[PDB]
């Protein structure tokens, strides 16, 4: 998978690209990375990044012609079938439904604005889409990027349901007097997997309920919703 | 404001400690960011940093003496009264109320977890808070953990309900689209902007 990105600060990108998962994806060639910033596309001593609104009042823009160009060089790079994404924070909400139709192309282009963003005119003419990561408020689309990134690259063969996780436990046997529940110990496999797929229906009812809403499940996993319900009165 | 952060990845935050906003506000002493690694807390030669899950299945989780022996440097260099909070995806889904709340916190310290997560009795000895920044999978609690601490650096002094209507900066003409007439006159009859916004919002979402 190949990710062309537009930043104002390119070298926040490494935290992706030098560690962890997506980090050994970039090592071993299954994902490119390839950064270009706004600044480098200005012809002023000052390297003018902003511009003022034509309709008036607080906030700047971005500078439409060092934006537009910086996209033009990542459009160059891409090559034909890439998709661009601006990532805005009024764009579609990211769940894991988007993550997994924005991974089945193999070519991105992912557009970080800063101020109060970016000339309607560049979403109309540049922008194929746009992308939110959750309904708060960051400084700009730069982590945004870096989480689509990391949310896909998942995604591409060789780097590596609607319910919470059961709660896990390892070594040791016994942690500040606290002991792992005995069924983990049995080896009795279905009473295993019987009592995390409880915990995992309990944990979601409790602290995610609207997840349960929008979804059909299985006779055992109504039952064992109701057994989890029953024993929290 | 104070924030530690536990992480297999520390040069991850420079990230936020470099550059930008959250930049500026360490340059400015306005934000201090100190990073432990649970690895660093290893007695072995491969500084093994995880275990085998207790039942089985398929994953491993953080080993719970490194993992557990950084979160108590953190603490140690924190002092009284620092929120711990685990970034998880069984925590708190992070909205706008959210960070308000987590904003008021003079000290945090942020623990993130890698492979199929942490110690069920870690929580309850180690973590006041569980959140998570969205209904999507990641690789690692260190790109949530940053998202939180931009979101957070957002309140500190000296730092810095409708969908917004269209925006226009030079040029007057690009590709050929000009920008609407009303931008270059009248400032109440810019009042095109109020209707733009409810235009746009009746017909993308409600
Ligand atoms: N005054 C309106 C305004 C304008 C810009 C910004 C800067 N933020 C972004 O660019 C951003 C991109 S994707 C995303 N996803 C979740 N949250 C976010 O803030 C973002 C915040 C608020
Ligand atoms: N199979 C269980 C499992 C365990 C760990 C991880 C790693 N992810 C995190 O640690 C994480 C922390 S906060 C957050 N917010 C949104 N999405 C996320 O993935 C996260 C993913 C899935």
């Amino acid at each position: 998978m190949w990710i062309g990105v537009i930043s104002l600060f390119p070298e926040m990108f490494k935290a992706i690209t030098e560690f962890g998962v997506t980090g050994r994806a970039v090592k071993h060639n299954l994902l490119k990375v390839e950064c270009w910033n706004p600044r480098d596309f200005t012809f002023d001593k000052h390297k003018t990044v902003d511009d003022r609104p034509y309709g008036g009042g607080p906030g700047m823009l971005m500078m439409v012609q060092p934006l537009r160009d910086a996209i033009h060089t990542a459009k160059a790079a891409a090559g034909e079938g890439a998709k661009v994404i601006y990532l805005s924070p009024q764009g579609r909400k990211l769940d894991q439904g988007g993550v997994t139709e924005l991974a089945q192309n193999q070519k991105l282009i992912l557009v970080c604005g800063r101020y109060e963003g970016i000339d309607e005119r560049l979403i109309q003419t540049e922008i194929d889409e746009e992308w939110s990561i959750g309904d708060y408020v960051l400084t700009g689309g730069e982590l945004p990027a870096m989480t689509l990134i990391d949310a896909v690259a998942r995604f591409i063969p060789g780097v590596l349901d609607g319910l919470l996780d059961c709660p896990h436990y390892t070594r040791p046997e016994v942690l500040e007097g606290l002991t792992v529940p005995p069924v983990l110990m049995s080896g009795h496999h279905e009473e295993i997997r019987k009592w995390r797929l409880k915990q995992s229906l309990q944990r979601t009812w409790l602290r995610r309920p609207e997840l349960l809403e929008g979804l059909a499940l299985t006779d055992e996993q109504r039952k064992l919703l109701k057994e989890a319900q029953a024993e929290h009165n």
